[PDB]
């Protein structure tokens, strides 16, 4: 409409956090074109949605169940309590049995109803043996009882969506200009590979530098690839200060041509480096100024070495002989899809005659299309090495036939893989729009991770921008209404972040002015502008409504981040017990984001394989630049704060909080077990050497680590958690022979998944690592895993590290006390 329209979009803008109308920072239409483009992909989803099982959006997997968890159901039987106002009953139901089939179970022992988790948002419905939903799967594991209160289905009304040449490629560079020696590299990249380059002829290096200069490439017109980057660089002894790249084919297959003025990004490798998007701040950046005036059989010995090849780790890089090996024999390669990174990796695509014949490749691609699913082997397709529309698009199209469930597991990598992409509008794009907006979970994560972006990088949020957008006007209104809640939320408890903060520094302590102020500025908005209810964007789930402001501390840390606590605004809630959130600033919760995420990859690898080592990855969400949100574990506490050089402490104190030495020694069982996923995950991603500060427990014996920041001793083991496992400097037990026990047992499950985490450990360091990040960064887990040795000088390998942490004992810990 006209102002309707205008509320609309201006309602949008809010949400989103960027103006994605806003047009003073672009030099042609992708942008534009992209939002036209998406809304197909958009309207077909929309269109094709369930919209019972879309407002219920029931949290399902098709996964087996694990071992362990098939211990805690031993009688085929599950208990399950249902409530309907104060009305209470128990039924006994089999593993394979259905919501339906339990619910009309009921009815006829004692229409249009539906079975609702108590406290939650949570729906227990669908065609699934309740053995594969994830709440009844969650509480098995942490020993609880499936209480479920009855009422209505909620009306899918709610959900409604609204109404909508043989030259050699020459460039001019005219000279650079910045407001307060030299010269500049144009580079004609694909996809991390350099394809030509030609430099300028140094010059003094003042505030306007011109060079009327024509650069000729060694590249035919017709050899420049889609997707190819004209990637300028600047360098003054000798480093690079500022870069900025430039499609030479555009969005709609037109080679470019032109006039452009662009302003640079300067440094201080990685994913920001290869963008599209120009910095935004005119009136300080650096500026440029261009012009665009443009079969068979095979040998036996062979086969083995091809075999060798692609047997290799996804790091192992490639001979030139290799890359001719792999090239020559394409057809040969093609039977093995776990070849396909280094295939492809192996082409010359700057001769449009050798992309032809690739193209002629991906043609079939019968035994890829018939392949079960790699995800590892899909995400190698999908970083920084490739930038080709139809090999991106074979792992996108392999994306296809995981379930909701396993998109949760890589929702995050998945989005921070869109910074990969060359273009805009991209199979992988249209992927995260069509399956967010298809389940409800994955449509609001997908949501925190955006605007994550949009908001703390200037270097992509145009594009995450459009995306998101995509995926709002096709939510819902109920989410929308949702969503505008949570920003207002956490605008508000923003500010009382930073107000606070600027209140005291360093050495600050804590003085009862801020107690005084703090529990003075949550009135303001108890009062005034904090909703009656705000979903908790963690956890989807979990509504909280009113504050706790008594219980509301202002944390006595190096900086001043917030305790704030919650009553739960669901009135059926089993019991009583706040939900708490952490605000922080200083920061940045977008590398802990990572490592929580990554670490809920290596449970799913440890379930598969039958093993539980009760990791805690706490709810982490990034919100602003060095500012976001932490889920507050409960009834945990630091080891720094329970020593405040002793080694009986962990004991005494672990059995204090315990009442009976039956649930002290599962206090001992969910410490051994929790301690040796700790001290695995961590070893493996190179974050292993803490302060006893970082590493918390619960008072049920569950350790986890914190606070992953910008993270002598392969990883924290003291002799304080020895105590606990009933050793002394050198001395054996039997709860060490069961620490090393589950440790090598879940060491090896990874090194199953080798080629898996190292593209995740790579990709992470890429996107979310800044600034340089070496090859020889990356390079470290491949050690740390011990890629090649036999699971035999493997285990003893790591083996030799839990020695290390013992003759090493507080050394570490007693030289970090050291400022
Ligand atoms: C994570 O749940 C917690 C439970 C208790 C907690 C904390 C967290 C916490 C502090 C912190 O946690 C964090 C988790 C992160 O990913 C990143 C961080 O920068 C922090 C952090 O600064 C403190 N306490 C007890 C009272 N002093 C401090």
């Amino acid at each position: 409409m006209s102002e309707e329209s205008q509320a609309f979009q201006r309602q949008l803008t809010a949400l989103i956090g960027y103006d994605v109308t806003d047009v003073s920072n672009v030099h042609d239409d992708e942008l534009e074109f992209t939002r036209r483009g998406l809304v197909t992909p958009r309207m077909a989803e929309v269109a094709s949605r369930d919209p019972k099982l879309y407002a219920m959006h029931p949290w399902v997997t098709s996964k087996p169940l694990p071992e362990y968890l098939w211990k805690k159901i031993a009688n085929n039987c599950i208990f399950i309590v249902i409530h309907r106002s104060t009305t209470s009953q128990t039924i006994k139901v089999s593993p394979d049995d259905t919501p339906g089939a339990i619910l009309q179970s009921f009815f006829t022992k004692m229409q249009d109803f539906v079975l609702r988790v108590c406290g939650r948002d949570e729906y227990l419905v669908g065609e699934t043996p309740i053995k594969n939903f994830q709440w009844v799967r969650h509480c098995l594991k942490n020993g609880e009882e499936i209480h479920v209160v009855l009422d209505t289905p909620p009306d899918p009304a709610l959900d409604e969506v609204r109404k909508e040449c043989d030259r050699k490629f020459r460039v001019k560079i005219r000279g650079i200009d910045i407001p307060v020696t030299v010269f500049v590299e144009a580079n004609i990249q694909h996809g991390q590979q350099v394809l030509c380059q030609r430099r300028t002829s140094p010059k003094p290096f003042t505030e306007e530098v011109l060079w009327n200069v024509w650069l000729e490439f060694s590249i035919k017109i017709k050899d420049l690839p889609k997707g190819a980057l004209l990637n300028l660089q600047i360098y003054c002894k000798v480093r690079l200060l500022y870069y900025v790249n430039l499609l030479l084919i555009d969005h709609r297959f037109l080679l470019r041509r032109g006039e452009y003025v662009l302003h640079m990004w300067q440094i201080s490798f990685n994913a920001d480096k290869l963008t599209s998007a120009t910095n935004p701040d005119k009136e300080n950046s650096m500026s440029i100024s261009i012009l665009l005036d443009n079969r068979a059989e095979m040998p036996n010995q062979l086969r083995k070495q091809l075999e060798a090849i692609i047997a290799t780790d996804p790091l192992n890089p490639l001979t030139a002989e290799d890359k001719e090996l792999l090239w020559h024999f394409r057809y040969e390669s093609l039977k093995h899809p776990k070849a396909y990174p280094k295939l492809f990796s192996s082409v010359k695509w700057g001769q449009q005659e050798i992309v032809a014949k690739t193209y002629q490749l991906l043609a079939r691609r019968e035994v890829w299309d018939q392949s079960a699913l790699d995800v590892g082997l899909t995400m190698q397709l999908l970083d920084c090495n490739f930038s080709d529309e139809n090999v991106r698009a074979i792992a996108v199209q392999k994306l296809e036939s995981l379930e909701d469930d396993d998109v949760l597991h890589y929702l995050l990598q998945l989005v921070q893989a869109v910074k990969f992409e060359p273009y805009h509008d991209s199979a992988l794009a249209r992927f995260l729009l069509k399956r967010g907006l298809r389940n409800k979970r994955i449509g609001h994560f997908l949501f925190w991770f955006l605007r994550s972006e949009i908001a703390q990088s200037r270097h992509y949020q145009q594009r995450f921008a459009v995306i998101l957008e995509a995926y709002l006007r096709g939510c819902g209104t109920a989410m929308l209404h949702d969503f505008t809640q949570q920003v207002q939320v956490i605008e508000m408890l923003q500010k009382v972040t930073l107000d606070i903060k600027s209140l005291s520094a360093e050495k600050y302590d804590v003085s009862s002015q801020v107690i005084s102020q703090l529990k003075q500025k949550l009135e303001n908005l108890q009062n005034s502008q904090l909703p009656e209810s705000f979903r908790v964007p963690y956890d989807p789930g979990l509504k909280a409504g009113a504050l706790a402001i008594e219980k509301c501390k202002v944390m006595a840390s190096k900086k001043k981040p917030l305790w704030l606590e919650f009553k739960c605004a669901d009135p059926t809630a089993l019991s009583n017990e706040t939900i708490g959130i952490i605000f922080k600033h200083g920061d940045d919760l977008r590398q802990d984001m990572l490592i929580l995420q990554i670490l809920r990859i290596m449970e799913s690898i440890w379930e598969t394989e039958s093993l539980d080592l009760c990791l805690l990855p706490y709810g982490c969400i990034s919100t602003g630049d060095k500012i976001g949100m932490i889920e507050i574990v409960k009834d945990a506490t630091t080891i720094a704060k329970i020593q405040q050089f002793k080694d009986e402490v962990l004991n005494h104190w672990l059995k204090e909080k315990s009442p009976t030495e039956e649930k002290f020694q599962a206090a001992v069982e969910r410490f051994v077990y929790s301690c040796a996923g700790y001290c695995v995950a961590t070893f493996v991603l190179g974050i292993g050497d803490r302060h006893n500060d970082n590493i918390m427990i619960t008072e049920t014996g569950n350790l986890f680590h914190i606070d992953f920041g910008h993270i002598r001793v392969p990883f924290v083991l003291t002799p304080d958690f020895l105590f606990v496992m009933g050793t002394s400097g050198k001395k054996t037990s039997p709860h060490f022979q069961k620490f090393q026990d589950i440790c090598v047992k879940a060491y090896l499950a990874l090194r199953h998944h080798t080629n898996l985490l190292i593209i995740l450990f790579s990709m992470m360091l890429m996107t979310g690592m800044p600034q340089l990040t070496s090859k020889e960064d990356i390079e470290y887990i491949r050690d740390a895993l011990t890629v090649g040795k036999n699971e035999e000088d493997a285990k003893k390998y790591f083996l030799d590290q839990i020695e290390v942490c013992r003759d090493k004992g507080w050394t570490v810990q007693f030289n970090w006390f050291l400022h």
